[PDB]
């Protein structure tokens, strides 16, 4: 059995699927589509950038949510088969329930730019901030950033795989818990460009804003199983998946337990349907038993159908 996986926003650069788009008609069909619920060129800023326009979370969201989707229905178009199960890191969560048939495109495509806007707006700029931890076991982890809250915020938001874990909450907190990390045995805390401190419990108020926007959208029953990032359960109720994005936001990613959920399940292989290798690299850390590959150059598509 194979399941497909969808990366989220880290795995975007200027001129993504541009060789996919050569060989294939739908992905700027889709593209247009896109550009047409957003009011602007979606390809063209893909293609051209620069690359800070194409890295503004809510212009990020939509181009890798359509990006994703593009490669679905090239992957439908040429007759390839469903796959056993979905799961997306992240945004990539809601690139997963569009192809599961839950969120029209269009609407989901409105409401990720909607997300980015409101995850951009939670905290004022220069609060927050986002690290990453390389070399470390969770529970490790979890404890440094115990001893180094003082009164503010830092978790591990990103379970991404053994030894690989994003921790984000204010500036300064973050700060002590990487030097806590590194005092006990971290190999490397790496800060990330980003101040949108993300999946953290200051982004409540964004996961409020967020979910009265998902009420007003029609959700439909998965017809593939989708296990989603905060609990790792497959929903198909759309009040339960309604409530599993609100807190999505504000609660940690556990995708190093959604692919052990999906090997327990059977699963063998992962394709990774978007732009990047970034998920198909964390596989074989999680079970090495498992093998992975990115369906985004027209070669891989070719092999895989």
């Amino acid at each position: 059995q194979f399941a497909f996986v969808f990366p989220g926003q880290g795995s975007q650069t200027v001129g993504m699927l541009a060789d996919m788009a050569a060989s294939y008609p739908i992905v700027e069909e889709t593209f247009a589509e896109a550009s047409a619920a957003l009011g602007y060129d979606l390809w063209a800023l893909t293609q051209q950038g620069p690359a800070e326009e194409l890295n503004k979370t809510w212009q990020t969201q939509p181009a890798l949510l359509t990006a994703s989707v593009a490669l679905y229905r090239v992957w439908q178009q040429q007759g390839g088969k469903a796959p056993a199960m979905m799961a997306g890191h992240s945004l990539g969560e809601y690139s997963a329930l569009v192809c599961a048939g839950v969120i029209d495109f269009a609407d989901a495509v409105r409401l990720v730019e909607m997300r980015g806007k409101f995850m951009q707006e939670a905290v004022p700029e220069g609060t927050g901030a986002m690290a990453a931890i390389i070399g470390l076991d969770d529970a490790s982890i979890a404890k440094a950033c115990e001893e180094a809250a003082e009164g503010q915020v830092v978790s591990p938001v990103n379970f991404n795989s053994p030894g690989q874990v994003v921790i984000a909450g204010h500036k300064e907190a973050v700060e002590r818990a990487g030097a806590a990390c590194k005092a006990a045995g971290a190999k490397r805390a790496l800060p990330l460009p980003v101040s949108v401190p993300s999946h953290c419990a200051l982004m409540k108020p964004a996961a409020d804003k967020l979910a009265v926007e998902l009420a007003k959208i029609t959700f439909n029953a998965p017809t593939v199983p989708v296990v989603n990032n905060v609990d790792v359960k497959c929903e198909t109720n759309g009040d339960a998946i309604r409530d599993a994005l609100v807190r999505q936001l504000y609660n940690p990613v556990q995708w190093t337990k959604s692919v052990e959920y999906m090997a327990a399940q059977g699963v063998e292989h992962l394709y990774e349907v978007g732009p990047g290798k970034v998920l198909t690299g964390l596989t074989k850390r999680i079970v090495d038993t498992l093998t992975a590959s990115a369906l985004n150059e027209p070669s891989a598509m070719a092999a895989a159908l």
